[PDB]
């Protein structure tokens, strides 16, 4: 197992687009053929998932007026808010010795589980989806892709919560907790970068590793994680351009999560479309929004199209297809 702490000529970095680019760079460039971790505390941001659109999950004001941006990161999933009284941690796992890893959230958190258990956490359970909860409320979330080779995982940890900024800041669908007050009494004032370190070590533990082989960013590879910061997590491209809000928007809750549908139509037809939602698809949806870009907005041309979408390779649960035509029959 190697460890990828996130610092530059020895300066610990707190940069959440930094900090994914990090993670990413590894994924692409670092061929090491073990599981790298990527442990990060990030100043104040938000951080979206790659298929979420941040205008409908983000309040904008309160992000300009708290002067924070917005991350978008490579992973499905929803939009969590990142402060320094969280700690994340990423990893690059090689896909041939994980291949049950893809998807599966209750096998990636339950090292995780059992850390907070060890470390003295009451209740810590799986959600069945991609979170960690005590007494209803979560503690973590996850989020995970293939890339190359690679599964690109992640989970959050709320060691510290603003309860009052964080459901101002997060506008979903338009419950948390802390896990200090919740540690063994012995942890319970430590600051995050000892949590980070007795999860690390906890982590070591539980995963029956001695050590974490040491992984030092070169200034060679910062050069490419500066150029990935540049290009990608801090591009407005990639982070704004990437979802369009077009005029007409329709939304379903489905088994995947909830799919919001933003399109364009020219001629009843569909101009331009944007599949943006909290889910993992599959694959990416750029080559289904294109296979129904031309589809006439009738209910023949839109079962069969999305028919023909072969939904199933996109999203892991069954979407209704005739939901989502009827939806758009509307238009
Ligand atoms: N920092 C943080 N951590 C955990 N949960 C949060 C956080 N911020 C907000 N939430 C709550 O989760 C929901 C959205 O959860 P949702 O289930 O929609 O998706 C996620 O959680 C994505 C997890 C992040 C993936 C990153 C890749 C490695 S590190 S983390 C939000 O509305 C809040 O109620």
């Amino acid at each position: 197992m190697y460890l990828i702490e996130p610092k530059r000529n020895g300066k610990w970095v707190f940069d959440g687009a930094i900090l994914l680019a990090i993670q990413y760079w590894a994924i692409k460039n670092l061929k090491l053929d073990e599981t790298i971790v990527f442990p990060y505390i990030c100043d104040p941001h938000v951080q979206i998932g790659y298929f979420q659109n941040p205008s409908v999950e983000v309040n904008l004001e309160l992000l300009k007026q708290k002067n924070i941006e917005v991350v978008r990161r490579d992973t499905g999933g929803g939009a969590i808010y990142l402060d320094r009284n969280g700690v994340n941690f990423c990893f690059s796992f090689p896909y041939e010795k994980n291949k049950n890893l893809l998807g599966n959230y209750a096998q990636f958190y339950d090292p995780v589980i059992k850390v907070l258990q060890n470390i003295g956490i009451k209740n810590v359970q799986f959600s069945g989806k991609n979170d960690l909860q005590i007494e209803g409320k979560k503690v973590s979330g996850a989020a995970m892709s293939l890339v190359n080779d690679r599964i690109y995982a992640g989970f959050s940890l709320l060691y510290d919560v603003d309860f009052d900024f964080i459901g101002k800041i997060l506008t979903p669908n338009q419950r948390v907790t802390n896990l200090k007050n919740k540690l063994s009494k012995e942890y319970q004032n430590f600051s995050i970068f000892e949590i980070k370190d007795l999860f690390l070590t906890e982590f070591l533990k539980v995963n029956s590793v001695e050590k974490f082989k040491k992984y030092e960013l070169t200034d060679s590879d910062w050069v490419q994680i500066d150029k990935m910061v540049a290009e990608k997590y801090k591009n407005w491209d990639f982070v704004w351009g990437l979802s369009p809000n077009y005029s007409f928007n329709r939304s379903i809750r489905t088994k995947v999560g909830t799919i919001t549908f933003s399109l364009e139509i020219n001629e009843g037809k569909i101009s331009k479309i944007k599949i943006s939602g909290d889910f993992f698809p599959k694959k990416s949806l750029l080559e289904l929004e294109n296979f129904l870009m031309g589809t006439k907005l009738t209910q023949d041309q839109l079962l069969n199209r999305l028919k023909d979408a072969k939904l199933e390779d996109y999203f892991s649960q069954k979407i209704d297809e005739e939901e989502i035509c009827n939806l758009l029959l509307n238009l």
